[PDB]
């Protein structure tokens, strides 16, 4: 076992397949310690979930620091804090899976490379690489700040997202809402008409498919 493993691939290495919340240690120091919920079993596992979306009993229309920071309730809807993903995806080459489920249907996507820039890049997106089945939404975002209502797409949506014109991905949009682009939407597998009942977003090193 790792005693201070970065990322759940660290964490599950040490042998725990189970998922639920383990702690990981930012740049593998002691003094940085993380609690995170590891999906354990999802395409082999050893995911950082970072988002999740299942019930709609989060508020999710959040500031700039609520964004930063991190809210929510790590074993049912949360936020992992952009911050944290900042610091996550400085540790190397990370991958991007997001896993959709809506009235028994499930689709997902994959991006070969996910990075969260700084504070000073406004928490700059890049995803590139994509695979899947969800249709690739996020090429729309890539290169894009994040934004908050107090930081106008958050403030029409009521969400926060890496909007740009306004956005093909708003996982973090009002749950259930059908409303046009209000909702839980992911446009090139349920368009903007259609708010998704489950939605994690999750992150592990690109190179764990064969480490
Ligand atoms: C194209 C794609 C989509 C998901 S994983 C992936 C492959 N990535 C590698 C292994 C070639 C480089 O890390």
């Amino acid at each position: 076992s790792m005693p201070f493993p970065k990322d759940c691939s660290q964490a599950m290495l040490n042998g725990d397949t189970t998922s639920g919340l383990y702690t990981i240690y930012l740049n593998g120091d002691k003094a940085q310690a993380l609690e995170v919920f590891c999906d354990m079993t999802s395409d082999g596992g050893g995911w950082i979930v970072f988002l999740r979306r299942k019930n709609g009993r989060e508020n999710f229309y959040q500031n700039w620091k609520a964004y930063a920071a991190g809210f929510g309730d790590r074993r049912e809807e949360f936020w992992l804090g952009l911050d944290n993903l900042n610091k996550i995806t400085a540790q190397g080459q990370y991958e991007l899976r997001v896993d959709l489920r809506d009235h028994g249907e499930t689709a997902f996507a994959v991006y070969d490379k996910f990075s969260v820039g700084d504070a000073k890049t406004r928490y700059k997106l890049k995803v590139e690489g994509y695979s899947g089945t969800a249709g690739d939404s996020m090429a729309y975002h890539n290169g894009r700040s994040f934004s908050t209502f107090d930081k106008n797409c958050a403030l029409s949506y009521k969400g926060a997202f890496w909007y740009r014109n306004c956005h093909r991905v708003n996982l973090m949009g009002r749950y259930g809402d059908n409303n046009h682009s209000q909702g839980v939407n992911w446009f090139h597998w349920k368009g903007h008409e259609h708010s998704i009942q489950f939605a994690e977003m999750k992150l592990r090193p690109s190179n764990f498919r064969n480490l």
